[PDB]
């Protein structure tokens, strides 16, 4: 099944939104398969910093090294990459709809709470950067019987 | 005043969303005039199964006979048929907006939480199928003085 | 498994708390097996009005005939009779703890939101008064695998 | 920084939504700089009643004199005027999206819960009508360090 | 009817709890009759600073002059003084029960979110210090018909 | 500052309560310093299984090897060990107060949602079993300025 990478940015950590964000994905019916609180390091940020022109997230990673920890997650489910983008709302919170995460919680594009992968291709790459294979848990969620 | 038929599907029952769904319609200001937990039977499902080509709900009813109870409701208020459709969101939860019931709680079209009437004409028919006249309560809701 | 009778009084109906109350019992893990919105009639209230001295609920029933509908429910689970009393809080809302239903939502003993059976013996009697056997649904709740 | 005027109408007061509305603006990250519960008087309503043809709010003010108190607020933040309009939803609650204040809580345009300024120009005027300079508090909100 | 004084301390302001706190008193069924965001001044704090030995709140007032605004409220209802104390929880949040305001939101006695009057006598005095008679609104709350 | 170990048991995972539980500790004002979703292995469970007579948690660990992942957390703050016990409620959910985690969400002692350390001494030991030193993040939470 499809997997996406989602990360609460240091501002979401500081403003105490981790629980609220996780709850939204849990109530939606998606399955949590990896989660850790962690510090972004130069080693992580350097891996892909050369690609920051085409992918600005790899630029933001550099800023996170000195700003506070992030909460990194891998979620699994049908159409999760695009659906999670929908649930986050537009990147600029001024443009994000009420009911979305950025819409409800964010003010500026600088401090916009959350990142999620923009495509399947970037999801595979971002998961590989933040998680070792053995940190991803494979289990069956019983309630999937009423979700699918 | 206008009335619509709303039904929590067996998946909404199983996933424990009845209270959350009722609360949304209560906070909106609509008035609850009929409600029962019930099993869909062959007698109910056969009434209109011949019309399943033009109305797919009458097809789904057949599946509910063996899958678990539903929570059937009649709500009353100004423009309630169309507004309740708005609040449920698109039939396919991938297309439903965050903030709507399907948007917040559903993943697949198969298990999409809730049905509501698509028109006044189908509301009258669906109410008549699920409720006897004497199961609908006529009462005045005092707070209507500040809703209308 | 054990069953209790719970009823949202006309004041809980009017103040739009049905959804919130159902949600609390759903999140707790109890199983909903009967539910209807209904009007209390003289026939229902007369059945046991002679016993109102020893059981004051049968007195209150008389008042409900002219005051508005009630939302009657049957919940099932381990120790549900006593646990539901715990969750409702003390009968007098001034004495009820915050976190309980009466504690969070009620002010006076006259308008104290909710009734639930005080014992197994009164649960069996109250269920029999409000529900016919065929209005109680027997089904398996999949999530019980993680509740018990 | 930018400021807007927001007012819970007498219907939002009566239906007990003041806390819920304030919480939405607090979670968004905006800063509360003025707030009072107050009665609209003839003196307030007459100030601009001549302009009611071009601005219908000044018409509604007249109706509020005899209908109940309002809860008047001044919020501050980047793009707060337009963002607060977004969060309130369309003026007609039938047209308002779920997730917005009118979308979630209102039924009719007559009783549509909340007013907010439609532009910076009307924000400056409305703030001046409802608040004296000394009722507006100037303070620093520490969490702004993670909002901006 | 009985009235109490409640005040969100500068820490509750800063941590963005005003809405959540108001909502709890609104859902309980109490009636809001005065509310303002305000700065504590030397003139207010000096009025009763001589009594700080017997009443430590008059000591805390002095600290608030330089620390940030407070949100001052007057609530009305049956038994509101003692009930509001119940809802706030023990003064020391370590001793406060979950479900109470201090229990859910506070860590230390220094930053314990909220003050409310300890008796009717102190309620009358504190209301007189923070509110002029004309800032208290007298109105009828329709829903009181289902609360009392 | 003081640290405790908290773990959402496989039942809390399966019933989709991770977000709700994290949110309660975040709103309280505690600081999250370690978090991971993980599978309990024989190597982890064997470390202290010999001590299961005096500490029954080390017995439960064995059961978790084959039952599903757990969500392990380290929280930091003043008096966090005892306060977190308070917030969880009694071990037997029938005895737990409404407003506590077990009180609101659990039915049986077998499936009682959450574990937390019973003392400082057991907190130090349990943290060492589940987390390497480098998985614990040391950072400053700005809002601590208004919590302490």
């Amino acid at each position: 099944m499809e997997k996406t990478f989602l990360m609460v940015k240091p501002d979401g950590v500081q403003r105490a939104f981790i629980g609220e964000i996780v709850a939204r994905f849990e109530k939606k019916g998606f399955q949590l398969v990896g989660a850790k609180l962690m510090q972004v390091t130069p080693e992580i940020a350097g891996q892909h910093y050369a690609e920051h022109e085409e992918k600005p997230f790899f630029g933001e990673l550099v800023d996170f090294i000195t700003s506070g920890p992030v909460f990194a997650m891998v979620w699994q489910g049908e159409g999760v990459v695009d659906t999670a983008r929908n649930m986050m709302g537009k990147t600029r919170p001024h443009e994000a709809a009420p009911g979305t995460i950025r819409g409800d919680f964010g003010v500026t594009v600088a401090k916009n709470i959350i990142h999620g992968s923009d495509s399947l291709e970037s999801a595979e790459r971002e998961i590989g950067i933040f998680f070792k294979e053995e940190e991803l848990v494979d289990y069956s969620k019983l309630m999937n019987e009423w979700i699918y």
